[PDB]
């Protein structure tokens, strides 16, 4: 009926596209998993599916999938890197990766990337290529059949207690319950080969904490009520609001692709801000389908406040500020503030098709 509901209709994924893309991705991922198990270093890899497709908040087309290839490293000892809260040294067939007693993130990622590159070349039945290494990413990115991108992130799995920098994160007690928080923090955590900033460069030995699996569990079990979105009387608009925030940023980045001020914004910024708004608004009655426009406004104004105050804490690691001036210039946040305010004040013309 409404403008926003019409936008959501256009953002829905086609069942046929899903069927084709799911089969294509599974074939390639399962192949690489099998072949990586042949290498002595990656003998123990397992699959975890992550990101927006597996949280059912992928929009427009199923053409971008995220997966972790995780390895359990028992007796893992961590050392936080230079008070960064999110980046760590890992102290420790893995010997090829040691730089001292440090298990080098870049060394492992390099070898991981090299094995995958050699293995996709032998896939003659399918058209699979490696995309160029994108700086700062822990992923190795594939393109299947010129159309579907798959980001494969190497991860070390730890079944130890989560690091102390997470003690005050995951503030879900009033929304999803204290007992759920306790259950989630008994799950493993992951380290991925995303390196801390060091000057104008990177500390290439360091790893980054990742809780992508907890983000998926929260998105796929997202209500105060256990039956949220399982029946026609409890269809909340939380996922719709995240889809609309993602589309707002996707559209602005496309329009402003030649404007440097939008380069460092990402869908993870809107995902993080969305989790915070869920913490702020914990009741399912604050996400009623009939209030879609108000709920989406709640999300837009929260994100605008994050930009203006330069505060967007990582949801798991509260002293890691994604909107720190060390990461994004004030001028760039003000620029995005300007464009989002324009959309809010004009009923989101960037959502119009014509
Ligand atoms: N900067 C980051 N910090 C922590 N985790 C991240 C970061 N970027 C990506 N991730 C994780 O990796 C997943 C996949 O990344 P990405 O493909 O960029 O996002 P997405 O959520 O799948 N959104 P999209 O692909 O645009 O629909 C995210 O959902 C996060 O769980
Ligand atoms: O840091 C990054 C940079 N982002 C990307 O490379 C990107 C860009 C466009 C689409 N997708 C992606 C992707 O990452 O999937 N990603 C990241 C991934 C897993 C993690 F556990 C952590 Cl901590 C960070
Ligand atoms: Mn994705
Ligand atoms: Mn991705
Ligand atoms: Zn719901």
């Amino acid at each position: 009926a409404s403008k926003l509901r019409a936008v959501l209709e256009k953002l829905k994924l086609s069942r046929d596209d899903i069927s084709t893309a799911a089969g294509m991705v599974k074939g390639v991922v399962d192949h690489l998993l099998l072949r990586l198990k042949c290498d002595s270093a990656f003998r123990g890899v397992g699959l975890l599916n992550t990101g927006s497709y597996y949280e059912h908040v992928k929009i427009s087309a199923p053409n971008e999938f995220d997966v972790m290839f995780k390895l359990e490293v028992p007796r893992i000892q961590l050392e936080e890197y230079s008070n960064t809260r999110a980046y760590y040294f890992v102290k420790f067939h893995l010997s090829q990766f040691l730089e001292g007693e440090i298990l080098s993130a870049s060394k492992m990622l390099s070898k991981f990337r090299k094995i995958i590159k050699e293995e996709i070349n032998d896939i003659k039945d399918t058209d699979v290529i490696m995309k160029r290494k994108r700086g700062g990413s822990p992923a190795v990115t594939l393109l299947i059949s010129e159309k579907i991108s798959v980001d494969i992130t190497l991860a070390l799995e730890s079944k130890s207690s989560w690091p102390a920098s997470t003690q005050e994160g995951l503030r879900i007690q009033n929304w999803l319950s204290a007992k759920v928080r306790k259950q989630l923090r008994l799950k493993p955590f992951y380290l991925v080969p995303k390196h801390a900033k060091e000057g104008n460069g990177f500390q290439e030995e360091t790893w980054r904490l990742s809780f992508s699996h907890i983000e998926k569990e929260i998105l796929n079990n997202h209500g105060k009520s256990k039956t949220c979105c399982e029946n026609k009387e409890e269809k909340c608009c939380r996922k719709d609001c995240l889809k609309l925030m993602k589309y707002l940023l996707e559209q602005l980045k496309e329009r402003f692709k030649d404007e440097e001020h939008l380069d460092k914004f990402s869908s993870y910024h809107v995902k993080t801000a969305f989790f915070h708004v869920c913490t702020q608004n914990p009741q399912d009655s604050q996400w009623d389908r009939k209030d879609l426009g108000l709920c989406f406004d709640n999300c837009v104004t929260y994100f605008l406040q994050c930009l203006r105050t330069e505060k967007l804490e990582n949801y798991f690691i509260p002293e890691f500020n994604l909107f720190s001036s060390n990461l994004i210039d004030k001028r760039s946040k003000e620029f995005l503030t300007k464009q989002i305010e324009y959309e809010r004040n004009n009923e989101f013309p960037v959502f119009d098709e014509f």
